[PDB]
């Protein structure tokens, strides 16, 4: 399972743009080990979406909507890693389907950590794409939506430590589900029209956070 | 750097006792992969004690007192793993001193994750002992104190999901520092008298959480 090369290239361009918002010279400041750490930490967040602890709240239920967000976060970091180092610098060995089985999920997502530490970023990207295919969620649409939230966060003091993620019982991430649900897989991968659908996802996320029109960045900013 | 074999054996006995409080048949219910996951997750907590994120709160300061707690948590899980499988089933390659350097810490603590996934539990234990020696904190006293909090947690609904860790701005873990500060390294490792000092640490932690005298377990319960 893979995305069209043109779609992947566009996702990579968005990722470079976002990385540039965080730091103009990110390509000189960041190293492969940074992306390995970042993926490791998101993978811990992904694992913590499951009731894996045998000693604490043992009847807890998995947060399967959150799984989607954490996989999307991993993609941002695996795209980033791949921009800096090639894998040169197999999947069915590390991923176990169906991921609806919690034991399969825990094993697979721990293996993402192994792959990250090996700096196999392209393989991590493939693993996330395969996971979204297996779980049956719209990875590309989640990416565009979380990409947009990531930019909003930077606009609202994230680097300064003044941003608050959970407000009035709602985490910013949770608002993304509703922003994406109108969009099909074909909407966001159509060769001719995908960019207008990505632009539409972006506008929906800006709306969800009340971003003033003048501060909004459209799809053209990123490509 | 290592502990006396008699001290290590006593720490292992405490650990078995605690594991038994969580489940009477833990030795049949738990598998090596459980302990690998648990250490991985504590190592993420340890890494998150440092200002590693380049995109969020970039001027944050490391929580060096919390580092002590997270290393102690790793020890509980590495002791546990070692009870189930041997390493048969080197350190200077994986740990980088001094750990006061944040780059050394991030590299080292990520390598603890690699060792956990390899089920090298004894090596993880050695790494924690070496880390406490390098940082200069009283690992054995931290272990006894956190061991006691772990038992209190189980008494107060931890498995049921009714426990609250942070109350009136104070995390339960933070109260342990004051419980241990009177105790020297020699106090808690003295061949003849260490058990009375461990018992004293326990009584201090029970006091810190107001545990009724009848619910308190003394050192003899565990050895
Ligand atoms: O140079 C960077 C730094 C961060 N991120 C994004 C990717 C990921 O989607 C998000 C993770 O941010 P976080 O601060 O860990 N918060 P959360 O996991 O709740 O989204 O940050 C980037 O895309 N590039
Ligand atoms: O079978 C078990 C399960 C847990 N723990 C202990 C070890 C560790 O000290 C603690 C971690 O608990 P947690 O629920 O992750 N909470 P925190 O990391 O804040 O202490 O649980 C055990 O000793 N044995
Ligand atoms: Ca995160
Ligand atoms: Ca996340
Ligand atoms: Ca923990
Ligand atoms: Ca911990």
């Amino acid at each position: 399972v893979s995305l069209s090369p043109l779609i992947l290239r566009s996702l990579a361009e968005l990722q470079d743009g976002l990385n540039t918002v965080v730091d103009k010279n990110w390509r000189q400041l960041r190293r492969p080990g940074d992306w390995s750490l970042a993926i490791t930490m998101e993978a811990a967040e992904l694992l913590d979406s499951y009731p894996w602890k045998w000693w604490k709240n043992v009847k807890a239920q998995p947060d399967l909507q959150n799984v989607k967000i954490e996989l999307t976060d991993i993609l941002h970091f695996s795209l980033s890693g791949a921009m800096q180092v090639s894998d040169e610098n197999d999947l069915a060995d590390f991923m176990f389907f169906p991921l609806s089985d919690t034991n399969n999920a825990l094993a697979s997502f721990q293996n993402i950590i192994r792959l990250a530490s090996l700096q196999r970023f392209q393989l991590v990207t493939s693993a996330v794409i395969a996971a979204a295919d297996d779980i049956g969620f719209n990875l590309v649409a989640y990416y565009v939506a979380k990409h947009t939230l990531n930019g909003i966060r930077q606009m609202k003091g994230y680097k300064d430590g003044t941003y608050v993620k959970v407000q009035k019982g709602v985490e910013d991430n949770e608002l993304l589900h509703g922003c994406i649900s109108p969009f099909s897989l074909d909407d966001v991968t159509n060769e001719g029209n995908y960019k207008t659908k990505w632009d539409d996802i972006m506008h929906r996320v800006y709306d969800a956070f009340g971003t003033p029109k003048e501060e909004r960045l459209n799809i053209g900013h990123w490509l």
